[PDB]
DNA sequence: ATGATGACGCT
DNA sequence: AGCGTCAT
């Protein structure tokens, strides 16, 4: 339990672009859409990496970091886009500006997180509530839910009919007498983000898939059990069967280390194999924070915001120089740092007509043969040749000495700090 | 020769 | 503040 808390509090969904920067490039260049594509930058070495790939590519088994030649091995007619390029380096421009046309289009239903160029968590509990209210007590129709897919359901033959015999089920024992039920809630939750990715493709063009569920990780989860262009509900009450077999890393922020000694120390492989632990064991293991996260996560149960930040806190730009192209001398390494700068410049005026802020720090960052050392200084002019010289000042001093030992394999300058203006 | 980013946690 | 983790 009477007292037992059930995560069941919010509606939250998570909105994913498909295969993104290469639906960028098809709205583009009508000649790559329904081909087998990829989207690669820089094209000297071994054609390219590839950044992004179509879904009909992905079935020939080409997949993202894949250099461009080696795609071709598998995939003979792969067509490719390439990045811009300007100022000797990778500019994403393009990509950052179809994001915000989707962004903005999705924060018209609802507030949003900006989680990446491409994905955006939805807080849907207030929006939910008002349609409830609209729509009397009106059962909702299967109409209403095109794409969408009930995780866990059915419980002929072609995957859209299993498609429907699922949400058939699921409509069929749904309480619409109960506006506080919450496997109504992430229903109607459901019809709204069909209506939200309607109106991303009609007005952009770009398709995409969706989580709706109880919280951030199973939303997140939830989004990527049916892609391409479709989207699946995660009730509170498909967690302990899906959960059963869904290995840890699969996890939001359990990808990494931490997953791995969870498996290790525990002994277990599935997410579901942690209910069986106190929580002051998980906590004797993995901390106090970590430890109690797992011992609610397990059990479907999450507490993160949504927070309403649409904007991201950074403005960066950064490049790689790997193996014989380390920068060896002074100049080499002012001139880089220059044009980093120069797009930084761009990036952040641009910033500040657009959005009533400025950037109040800098952050320069250095590889030598992830990152090596990085220092701050302050930003208090939007100008390249100021910036870049003040990065070279914060790291000048440790050059082992052109010349610059050892050669640096990577800078980066990052614009931090923002306050309103 | 992945590269170019970006958020957040720890001390 | 500077570094590490985890992610697209
Ligand atoms: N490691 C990376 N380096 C550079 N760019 C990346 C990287 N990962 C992703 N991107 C860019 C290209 C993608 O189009 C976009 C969104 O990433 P992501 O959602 O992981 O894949 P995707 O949108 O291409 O395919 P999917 O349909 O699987 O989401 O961000
Ligand atoms: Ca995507
Ligand atoms: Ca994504």
């Amino acid at each position: 339990g009477p007292h037992m808390a059930t995560g069941q509090d919010r509606v939250v969904a998570l909105v994913d672009m498909d295969c993104f920067f290469v639906q960028v490039e098809q709205r583009q260049n009508p000649h790559l859409r329904n081909k087998p594509c990829a989207v690669v930058q820089y094209k000297s070495w071994k054609g390219g990496g590839i950044i992004a790939v179509s879904y009909e590519a992905r079935a020939f088994g080409v997949t993202m970091s894949m250099w461009a030649d080696d795609a071709k091995k598998l995939c003979p007619d792969l067509l490719l886009a390439q990045v811009r390029e300007s100022r000797g380096k990778a500019n994403l421009t393009k990509y950052r500006e179809a994001s915000v046309e989707v962004m903005e289009i999705m924060s018209r239903f609802a507030v949003i997180e900006r989680a990446s160029i491409d994905e955006a968590y939805v807080d849907l509990t207030s929006a939910v509530q008002e349609r409830l209210q609209k729509l009397q007590g009106q059962p909702i129709s299967a109409d209403l839910l095109p794409s969408t897919y009930i995780e866990g359901l059915p419980q002929t033959v072609q995957k859209e009919g299993m498609r429907k015999q699922g949400l058939f089920q699921w409509l069929d024992s749904l309480q619409i007498d109960n506006l506080t039920s919450p496997d109504l809630q992430l229903t109607v939750g459901a019809v709204i983000v069909e209506e939200m990715r309607a109106a991303i493709e009609r007005e952009t063009g770009f398709q995409c898939s969706a989580g709706i569920s109880h919280n951030k990780v199973l939303a997140k989860l939830a989004c990527g059990l049916n892609k391409p262009n479709r989207q699946t509900l995660v009730s509170h009450g498909s967690v302990p069967q899906l959960f059963s077999q869904m290995p840890i890393r699969k996890i939001r922020s359990l990808g990494g280390k931490l997953g791995a000694s969870v498996i290790e120390i525990l002994g277990i492989e599935y997410m579901g194999e942690l209910t069986q632990f106190t929580e002051s064991q998980l906590q004797s293991h993995f901390g106090e924070k970590n430890g109690s996260w797992l011992y609610a996560m397990c059990r479907g149960i999450e507490h993160d915001p949504v927070k309403p930040r649409q904007l991201p806190k950074t403005i960066g730009c950064s490049k790689n120089f790997p193996g014989k192209t380390a920068l060896a001398t002074r100049e080499q390494v002012q001139w880089w740092l220059l044009q980093l700068a120069q797009e930084l410049e761009e990036r952040l005026t641009k910033d500040r007509n657009d959005n009533d802020r400025v950037a109040t720090q800098l952050v320069v960052s250095i590889r030598v043969q992830l990152s090596s050392l990085r220092r701050c200084c302050a930003l208090t002019r939007y100008d390249a040749h100021k910036m870049s010289h003040d990065a070279f000042t914060v790291i000048k001093n440790c050059n082992t000495s052109t010349e610059w030992s050892p050669p640096l394999t990577m800078l980066f300058l990052c614009a931090t700090k923002f306050s309103a203006s």
